[PDB]
């Protein structure tokens, strides 16, 4: 049985800490529920650590006093399909290999699936170590709760030997690397310095070997990323949005100076030796849209080139972590303030960017986002119950699955089929863009190899390349983003037009430049 | 928002209370949980009970921590 | 009324079948259940037949004492979709006509449906007899009873004045031979010799006008080719897997001689004139297994080509009859030592192998297999009452329409959707990867004719048609086989990858030797 | 076998961490959890046919006790 600690004792040394707990909600709970720090309080001094005290990162450490919120989370969705890759006809991206080819995601990209597996997933996708690691048979696929447990209870290391990243079966690639880690888990959240930066008090940075860390993690999104363990209080801990929002000053909402005022964010550093280390973002106020923006966010979270020369940008650059918060219509500009590029076609040599789940840029200036929703209502709403204490459900899902808490309690107007065909409308019309969009690309593309055989010039193909960079952006964000349009279909369609519109003239181009060099 | 408590000056007088409080699963749960006692510790002595402490016999100061238990039984 | 007849008559003469009759659980049952053989027994001698009994190969004849196990049988699974071509993109083999053109299967190739229309969708199948054969109208399609009483009471031929094989409409073909009647009934097993060798006392052999063949047979899938009608112990009565399994030694379990030896088949044959003409294999257990492997196997029922030299191997020849019970990384060598190919590609010239439903080949190794597991125990597995006597299901489907019995029995842990959600994860990885082969195949097909009409050397084009053989043989293996990875997702994993490997290999070799062209 | 084993049971999930149900009512609501578990012989119907064999047979004993009484009061 848990006995408790002095914790004036601490706040001797910890003066910040006493700050955040002794005034908000979990003033009342003992420091021991979290910290084993016997040998710590014998050893430290004001200013040095002494020994290293254990501090427990399990989400179980919350359950026992949140079982509902972290019975919630820990929901496994089965309706979600699992393993389901998007390149194939019936999913997301049908020409997605034509299209990708040259990245690594051409080597595997699933549908997203329950938040409990995000740390397995994220060790076992084709993409990311070479096929080093696997579940330990294919049953394991199911549990949830043994993920949520650890991922090392469930999974299996080909070669505990060896740390190096290689492919294990051919068609795997090893594009992992430790920034990948920070949308997947936050055990490292004392080992790792802000960005990802060298630093002498971190044990993991951005040039780590990432099979190393890998081994050293075990549980996906913690509970404290969301919420501060210490004054129970709303906050995100993810290096790259403070960056954003705080040090960029780009503010939490870019496009709304007020609703950024008045829902804004305050970084708090932390320090080892007398120096900054770690920091955190409490939030003005329990804000989903920021919360969710932690990874549901395009990024840069890998090696890349440069726009102006074409030089390789490395881990150890912090253009390696890097939060764009630019939404589709900025981004271009967004990748030249920061000179960088993610691959080269491998078929058209065109440098391009790789989009990722931009959820949190789509969904600004929405009519839903103006009117002050956030992810939440509809993703995580209020439980409600005939009889009971409220609580806030933690199962992040389609609102498909709790239609009258997620859009009938706004929405009094509509029965639930109506809802379904109002979203059903929205995907469907995005979705026939996204595949008119990719059948212009996969021409365009399909052209390249024409043209430069027939020995068109080097000039006509550089104008080409230039438009696939516009052509690639204007489309990929939508495959990327994981609503099929819903969270911004006037944007969806304005975009996805301007693809095609790129695609076309990139058509046109090759195809009379080919001619030309016949008719010669 | 609860602010803790002094336990082990209420224990200097409440043996009993200790001896069970300590050794439990509620050893870390602090008596601003359940009890309101500044104007008793103000007025007691180990031998006077002074103002009287109010002691909470809602079934909400268990819901807080336990939640699902307290749910399933108002169904 | 049926009117017994003295058995211990018979018996004078059929010795093999008084040994079997006498012992089994049918030597209550007297022969005139199955045979009128009046006339057989005034004019037969020891050794010569005279007239010829009648012999009953209908199913309705084992109904009379086993309506259970008939009627489950003849179900009709509505939801198994019917008529479903497999090269779609909803489908299997979205690129399928692409990769398979040059042989008949592009004609058309459908989902399988319940086994009571096998025989008719054998004979109506476009690929099979020019379009001779239709249903009499469309909503025959219905008729799974009708189609068990037989073919011809549901069918039509479009002329019955005929008897060669040729389209009676455009987009058909005339792939149809006397071999695949084998997988389909066994009406003919008293006028067919062992592999259908030319015989004295044979009516039919691999060399018959199939027309003439087709029109003589009726029923599907009798119950007697799992069950000896005389002891209704389990056998197996395909000659092909006989074959295998005995004459060349190979056993129930080529990967596992201690099994075979456990699980082995006993070769009986049967004589006409003193000369051995037809055989059976008793089985040690009911091991389904190897019963339903005299058809769910990949197999040679066709004319080819010879390796070696490229001439033509006709029906007449024996590996026109043949299994090659090898798995997927057995299966060139095993095609190597019959010298055999199944047809040219028709875009890039390749000598390429044409595979087909190897269920048992892919199962053999599995975790399941390895284990003691069986096909019935997951498509055909005891029915569970409240009060009732227990027999086996005999609709042979999938086990998502009854998980308590196929699955659930043997995963106490799991919930009915957490087994769905385990299948589904396979299907959907291995699916991905169906498609992503398809694409690499697709990708190296399309750079033939460039290649060629660029002028790039015969000695290329071999090596690149060399590599065609195995990214097919590694990718069809998987669109042949009906699991989609289930019965083995290591291996086909294993196998896709390697698909996509050899592809990618063909694409680098033809671009390369493309661009040499161009630069000269 | 307790009270709670039939009429508080511990909650059975997929995935998440158990605890006990405190919504005390019949097993007809919870069978799997409340008696199939330890009858695996029985469906749930045939469970509850056990139940309402007792109960039918007990009740028909409580009407007649009461018909014997009511003769005597009368
Ligand atoms: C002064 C003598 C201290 C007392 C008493 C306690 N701690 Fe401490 N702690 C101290 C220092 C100088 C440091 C390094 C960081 C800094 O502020 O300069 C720490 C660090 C921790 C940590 C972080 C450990 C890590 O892995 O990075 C934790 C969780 C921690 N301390 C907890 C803690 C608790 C629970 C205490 C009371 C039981 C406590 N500390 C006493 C200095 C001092
Ligand atoms: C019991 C010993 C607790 C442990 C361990 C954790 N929490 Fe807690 N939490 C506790 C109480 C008594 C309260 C206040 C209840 C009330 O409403 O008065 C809380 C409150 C929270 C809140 C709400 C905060 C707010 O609204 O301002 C959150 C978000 C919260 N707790 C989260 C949390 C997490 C993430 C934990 C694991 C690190 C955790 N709590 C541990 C009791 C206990
Ligand atoms: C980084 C730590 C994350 C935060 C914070 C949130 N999400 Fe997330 N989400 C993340 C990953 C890596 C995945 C895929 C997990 C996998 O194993 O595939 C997801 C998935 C979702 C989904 C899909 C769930 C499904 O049933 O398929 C939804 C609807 C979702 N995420 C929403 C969501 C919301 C609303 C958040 C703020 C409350 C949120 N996520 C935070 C990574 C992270
Ligand atoms: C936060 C900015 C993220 C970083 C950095 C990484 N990922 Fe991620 N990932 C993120 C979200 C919000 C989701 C769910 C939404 C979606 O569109 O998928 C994911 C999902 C995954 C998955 C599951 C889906 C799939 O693509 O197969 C995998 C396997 C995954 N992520 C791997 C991955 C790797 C290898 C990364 C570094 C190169 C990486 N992620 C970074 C959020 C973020
Ligand atoms: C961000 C992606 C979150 C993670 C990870 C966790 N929770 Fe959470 N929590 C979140 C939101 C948006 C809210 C609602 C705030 C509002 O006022 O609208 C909550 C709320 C809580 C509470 C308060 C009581 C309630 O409303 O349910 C508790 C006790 C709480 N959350 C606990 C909790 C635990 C134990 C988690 C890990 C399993 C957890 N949260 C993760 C957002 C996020
Ligand atoms: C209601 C007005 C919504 C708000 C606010 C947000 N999202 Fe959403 N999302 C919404 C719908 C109707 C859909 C399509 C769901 C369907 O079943 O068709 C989505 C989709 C997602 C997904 C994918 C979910 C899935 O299909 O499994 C993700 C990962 C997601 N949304 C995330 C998300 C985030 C992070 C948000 C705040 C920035 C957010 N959504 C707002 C409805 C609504
Ligand atoms: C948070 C501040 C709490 C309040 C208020 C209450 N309890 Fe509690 N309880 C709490 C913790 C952290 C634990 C230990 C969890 C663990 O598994 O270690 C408990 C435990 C219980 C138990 C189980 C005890 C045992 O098995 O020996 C019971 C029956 C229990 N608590 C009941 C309970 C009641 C009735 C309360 C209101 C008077 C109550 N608890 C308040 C945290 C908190
Ligand atoms: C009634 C006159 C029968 C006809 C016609 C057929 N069978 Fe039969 N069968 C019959 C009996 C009385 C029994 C034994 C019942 C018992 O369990 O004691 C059987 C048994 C079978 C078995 C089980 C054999 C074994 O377990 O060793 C099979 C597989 C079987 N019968 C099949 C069968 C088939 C395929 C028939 C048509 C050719 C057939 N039977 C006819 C009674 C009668
Ligand atoms: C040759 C005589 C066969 C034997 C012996 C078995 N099967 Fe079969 N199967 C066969 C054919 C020709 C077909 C397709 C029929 C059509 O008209 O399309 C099938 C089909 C199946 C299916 C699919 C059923 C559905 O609902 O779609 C299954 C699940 C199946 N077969 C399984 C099976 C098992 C388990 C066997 C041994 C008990 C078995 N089959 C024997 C040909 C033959
Ligand atoms: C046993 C080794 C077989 C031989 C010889 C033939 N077929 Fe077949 N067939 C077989 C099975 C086990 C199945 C079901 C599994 C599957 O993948 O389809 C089938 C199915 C058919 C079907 C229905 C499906 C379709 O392809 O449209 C047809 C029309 C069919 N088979 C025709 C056919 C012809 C024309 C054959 C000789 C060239 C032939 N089959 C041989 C098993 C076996
Ligand atoms: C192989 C593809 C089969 C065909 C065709 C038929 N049956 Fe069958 N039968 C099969 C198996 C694998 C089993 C179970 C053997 C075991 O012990 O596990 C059976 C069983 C029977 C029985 C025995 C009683 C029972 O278990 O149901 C009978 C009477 C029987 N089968 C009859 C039968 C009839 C009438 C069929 C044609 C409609 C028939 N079987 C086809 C495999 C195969
Ligand atoms: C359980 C461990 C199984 C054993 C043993 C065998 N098969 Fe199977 N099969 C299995 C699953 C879970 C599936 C996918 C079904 C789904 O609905 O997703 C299959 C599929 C088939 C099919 C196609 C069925 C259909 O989808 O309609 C066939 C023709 C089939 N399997 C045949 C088969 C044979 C002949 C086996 C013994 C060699 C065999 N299966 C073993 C589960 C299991
Ligand atoms: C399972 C072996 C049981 C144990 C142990 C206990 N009870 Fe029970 N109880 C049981 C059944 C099958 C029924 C009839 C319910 C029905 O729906 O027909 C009952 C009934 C009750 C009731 C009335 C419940 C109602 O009908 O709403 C009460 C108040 C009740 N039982 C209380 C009770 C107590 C206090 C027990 C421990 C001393 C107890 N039961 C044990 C099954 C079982
Ligand atoms: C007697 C009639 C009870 C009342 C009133 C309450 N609970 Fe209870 N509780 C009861 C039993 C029989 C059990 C299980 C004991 C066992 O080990 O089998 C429980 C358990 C708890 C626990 C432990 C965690 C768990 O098993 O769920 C907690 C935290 C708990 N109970 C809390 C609780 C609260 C908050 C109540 C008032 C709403 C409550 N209990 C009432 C018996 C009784
Ligand atoms: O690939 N370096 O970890
Ligand atoms: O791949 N995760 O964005
Ligand atoms: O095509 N000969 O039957
Ligand atoms: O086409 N039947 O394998
Ligand atoms: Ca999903
Ligand atoms: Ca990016
Ligand atoms: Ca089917
Ligand atoms: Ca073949």
């Amino acid at each position: 049985n848990l006995k408790p600690v002095d914790a004036m004792q601490c706040f001797d040394c910890h003066t910040q800490i006493e700050d955040m707990h002794t005034v908000g909600k979990h003033a009342t709970v003992n420091c021991v529920h979290c910290h084993d720090a016997t040998e710590h309080v014998e050893t430290a001094s004001s200013r040095r650590m002494g020994e290293r005290p254990v501090t427990r990162m399990d989400l179980e450490a919350c359950a026992t006093c949140h079982t509902a919120q972290f019975n919630s989370f820990v929901e496994v969705r089965h309706e979600s399909h699992p393993r389901l890759e998007k390149a194939t006809p019936t999913s997301r991206s049908p020409m997605f290999d034509k299209l990708i080819a040259g990245h690594g995601f051409a080597f595997e990209h699933a549908e997203p699936r329950s938040h409990a597996f995000m740390l397995v997933d994220h060790f076992v996708v084709d993409r990311a170590y070479g096929g080093r690691f696997q579940f330990k048979n294919w049953q394991k696929v199911t549990d949830g709760m043994g993920a949520v447990r650890g991922a090392w209870t469930v999974l299996t290391d080909a070669d505990p030997e060896s740390s190096d990243q290689r492919r294990f079966l051919s068609q795997t690639a090893t594009a992992a690397n430790p920034v990948c880690l920070n949308c997947k888990t936050q055990d490292h959240i004392l080992d790792w310095a802000y960005m990802g930066d060298e630093h002498e008090a971190a044990k993991w940075s951005r040039t780590s070997e990432v099979v190393e860390f890998a081994r050293d993690l075990n549980h996906p999104l913690n509970c404290f990323m969301c919420h501060d363990p210490h004054s129970a209080g709303p906050r995100v801990v993810r290096d790259g949005l403070i960056n954003a929002v705080v040090d960029r000053g780009l503010g939490t909402y870019p496009h709304d100076p007020v609703k950024s005022e008045q829902q804004g964010m305050t970084k708090v550093t932390f320090q080892r030796g007398r120096e900054d280390f770690r920091a955190i973002g409490l939030l003005d106020t329990a804000d989903s849209n920021v919360m969710c923006a932690q990874c549901h966010v395009e990024y840069n979270c890998n090696p890349g080139y440069q726009l102006s020369d074409g030089s390789r940008v490395g881990m150890d650059d912090r253009r390696a972590n890097h939060f764009f918060w630019a939404n589709v219509f900025d981004y271009k500009e967004a990748a030249q303030e920061i000179d960088f590029f993610d691959f080269r076609h491998a078929t058209t040599g065109a440098a391009l960017p790789k989009l990722q789940h931009p959820e949190a840029e789509t969904f600004w200036g929405s009519v839903h986002e103006r009117n002050g929703v956030a992810c939440a209502d509809c993703h995580m709403p209020k439980v409600q119950l005939e009889n009971g204490k409220v609580y806030t459900s933690h199962s992040q899902r389609t609102p498909r699955d709790m239609m009258g808490q997620a859009c009938l309690n706004c929405h009094a107007e509509w029965t639930e089929d109506q809802a379904l065909y109002a979203i059903d409308y929205i995907k469907n019309y995005t979705h026939g863009k996204i595949v008119k969009s990719e059948y212009w690309l996969a021409k365009m593309i399909d052209l390249f190899p024409v043209a430069k055989r027939a020995g068109v010039s080097e000039d006509v193909l550089n104008q080409a390349r230039e438009l696939h960079y516009d052509a690639h952006l204007y489309w990929e964000w939508w495959t990327a983003e994981n609503s099929v349009g819903f969270h911004n279909p006037d944007q969806a369609r304005e975009s996805l037009m301007t693809s095609i519109s790129k695609s076309k003239e990139a058509v046109s181009l090759l195809n009379d430049a080919i001619d030309a060099q016949v008719a010669v």
